[PDB]
């Protein structure tokens, strides 16, 4: 995982999450970042 901390943070809205999956999926739900 990441170095230090207890969670992962959005690069867009700077919100914190319990996991890298909870972060990855947040971006698709509200920032709409597709492929
Ligand atoms: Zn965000």
């Amino acid at each position: 995982g990441s170095s230090g901390s207890s969670g992962y943070v959005c690069a867009l809205c700077l919100k914190k999450f319990v996991s890298s999956i909870r972060l990855r999926s947040h971006i698709r739900e509200v920032h709409g970042a597709a492929q």
